[PDB]
């Protein structure tokens, strides 16, 4: 294993392990972004019902 | 008054783009992991 | 091995899309966030 | 206070709340993605060495 060799290893090996913490985070930005859409229909829906 | 309720209506559209604009970060992810480790795989077959 | 080469090229350049569409994303959540500022605003002033 | 108008206070106070939350959540996400980057950047340099 040369030097360049263990770099591309250890680079590869990383984004293969922080790919998947980004789409684990992009799971909770869903939950939040659904929670933020639900409330800006029941804040829809409820001026409608005002004016 | 009647603004307030034009302003509800937008920021109720905006979180519809805000959903489909993550749905379409969460691809680019996926596609990344699956080229990531394809890489490492025949990576760690070579060396 | 002259695909290990493009398959680096093409990770590296799916990054730099994901860093361009999280700015889109941010852009529209500060928007959101200033309308959903105003509209609290006026309804704390009316009610 | 009426019940409609009640529920848009909280509808509206609760996004601007959560909207801080996500843009929060964004500078998170932007933090893995520039790592991600310089990750995959040294992973094709150390690739271009090689070959």
């Amino acid at each position: 294993m040369t030097k360049q060799e263990k770099t591309a290893l250890n680079m590869a090996r990383f984004i293969r392990s922080q790919t998947l913490t980004l789409l684990e985070k992009l799971n909770e930005l869903a939950d939040i972004c659904e929670s933020l859409h639900d409330h800006a229909d029941e804040l829809y829906r409820s001026c409608l019902a005002r004016f």
